[PDB]
């Protein structure tokens, strides 16, 4: 019904994939989720939670017919989730995770129903607070929280609550203190993207790793350290959960080329930071810290991860590099997963990310490129995603 077009060289779809721009003019759209009524809720950062009414003509033929601001709150900056029954919306500021009653008869939120479920999350620099509600354990809410600086010493202290993911049984609800949740992982500089694999309920996160990396004082920031895919075990069990994934004393290797003191290190292995606390060595990184399951190209900046219904594929948004001479990212990629809920690629792979939508000319980014942020599936397996810098929502599907 509406003719919406991109204002930059359009994304390139891999063979077998098609897409359509369905919404424009949003302020800075981040997390997105469908409600029970087929409306798309958008966390529009600096505005609040917006609901988009869609007409669906099938395939990529969707049009926005109306938009409404459900929750007006300029402090909401990224995180959004909705209960499986559709009656509770969760959204986060830098400091607080709020729960609101959502009236799906009227598609309204009464602001007086707001309650704080998690608090004390405030810190500088990395200010997003991703929310994930478990499907396998529907009363479990995961909350991710990044570092206070590029290299944050408080991330060494687990009680600070910096650079870690926590889980809360919201059925047991004054709000939880952040560090009162179950520890899913710490030493996670800024793992904005957190998802659950339906094959087995495995918890996965994607990492925005350190900027300005040095190795024996040599600048190796152009191609290191890699971005990471981290595994946190099964929700409710302790196996492969609650460890320290290395920030800020250990980083993962992406590019071996010209890397000082490589030794026995391979792609995917973690090595000690030049600025690691006194006494930490490469060996400490091997024995005491948890390595990533897979690494990606340095600085692609992943922001969300969503699995399809079968659990055969995860989709990841690469929001794009900001400080690399030639830009990288600005894409949507897929990673293949096996029957045991783990990636089919080995941990030393440099080719695990398969291109779904890419920018045609990375030299133009980020000014003339989309910057994917949030993903969500609808009930029939179409993928929807936000581009915050461009104020856009897209639909994506196999043709
Ligand atoms: C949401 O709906 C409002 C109201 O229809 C839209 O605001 C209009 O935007 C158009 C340009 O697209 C203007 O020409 C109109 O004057 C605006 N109307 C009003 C009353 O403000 C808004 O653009 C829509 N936004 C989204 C994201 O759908
Ligand atoms: C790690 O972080 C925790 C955060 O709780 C620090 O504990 C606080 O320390 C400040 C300053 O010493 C005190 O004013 C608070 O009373 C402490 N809070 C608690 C819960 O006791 C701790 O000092 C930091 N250092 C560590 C523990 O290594
Ligand atoms: C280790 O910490 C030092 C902190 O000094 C970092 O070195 C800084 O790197 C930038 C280059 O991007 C220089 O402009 C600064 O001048 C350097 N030191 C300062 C601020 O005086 C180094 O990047 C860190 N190495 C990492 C993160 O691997
Ligand atoms: C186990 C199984 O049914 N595998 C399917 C796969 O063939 C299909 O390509 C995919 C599409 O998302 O969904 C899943
Ligand atoms: C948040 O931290 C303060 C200490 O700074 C603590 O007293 C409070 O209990 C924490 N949050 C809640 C609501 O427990
Ligand atoms: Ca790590």
């Amino acid at each position: 019904t509406n003719n919406l077009q991109v204002t930059y060289p359009a994304p390139v779809a891999a063979d077998g994939w098609e897409y359509r721009l369905i919404s424009t003019g949003l302020t800075a759209p981040r997390s997105i989720v469908f409600d029970s009524t087929g409306g798309l809720l958008v966390l529009d950062a600096g505005v609040g939670v917006r609901r988009l009414t869609l007409q669906d003509n099938g395939g990529t033929c969707l049009s926005v017919t109306a938009n409404a601001t459900l929750i007006a709150d300029t402090a909401l900056n990224h995180g959004l989730a909705i209960s499986a029954d559709g009656g509770t919306i969760y959204a986060s500021t830098v400091n607080d995770v709020y729960a609101y009653t959502y009236n799906e008869q009227t598609n309204t939120v009464d602001p007086t129903t707001r309650r704080t479920v998690v608090t004390n999350m405030t810190n500088t620099d990395h200010v997003t607070r991703t929310l994930l509600l478990s499907s396998r354990l529907p009363n479990e809410l995961l909350v991710s929280r990044g570092s206070a600086a590029n290299e944050d010493p408080q991330a060494r202290n687990v009680t600070s609550g910096h650079s870690q993911i926590r889980a809360y049984d919201i059925s047991t609800l004054p709000p939880f203190d952040f560090v009162a949740g179950t520890l899913i992982g710490w030493g996670l500089r800024d793992s904005v993207g957190v998802g659950e694999n339906p094959t087995n309920g495995g918890i996965w996160s994607v990492e925005n790793s350190v900027d300005d990396l040095t190795r024996e004082g040599v600048d190796v920031h152009q191609d290191n350290p890699g971005e990471e895919l981290n595994f946190h075990g099964i929700l409710g069990n302790t196996a492969n959960q609650g460890g320290n994934y290395g920030y800020p004393d250990c980083y993962a290797l992406w590019s071996t080329a010209g890397f000082p003191d490589l030794g026995a290190l391979e792609v995917g292995d973690q090595f000690a930071s030049d600025n690691a606390t006194a006494g930490v060595t490469d060996a400490t990184c091997n024995t005491n810290f948890v390595d990533p399951r897979l690494v990606f190209q340095a600085h692609v900046s992943p922001l969300d991860i969503k699995f399809n219904t079968n659990g055969t594929t995860a989709y990841i948004t690469f929001h794009g590099s900001t400080d690399r001479t030639t830009p990288v990212g600005y894409s949507i990629v897929s990673v293949a997963f096996g029957l045991n809920g783990q990636p089919t690629s080995p941990m030393d792979s440099t080719t695990a990310a398969n291109n779904i939508l890419t920018s045609p000319d990375l030299t133009q980014c980020p000014d003339d490129c989309f910057t994917p942020v949030g993903l969500t599936f609808d009930t029939i397996g179409r993928l929807f995603f936000s581009s915050d810098s461009t104020g856009e929502i897209f639909v994506l599907q196999q043709s």
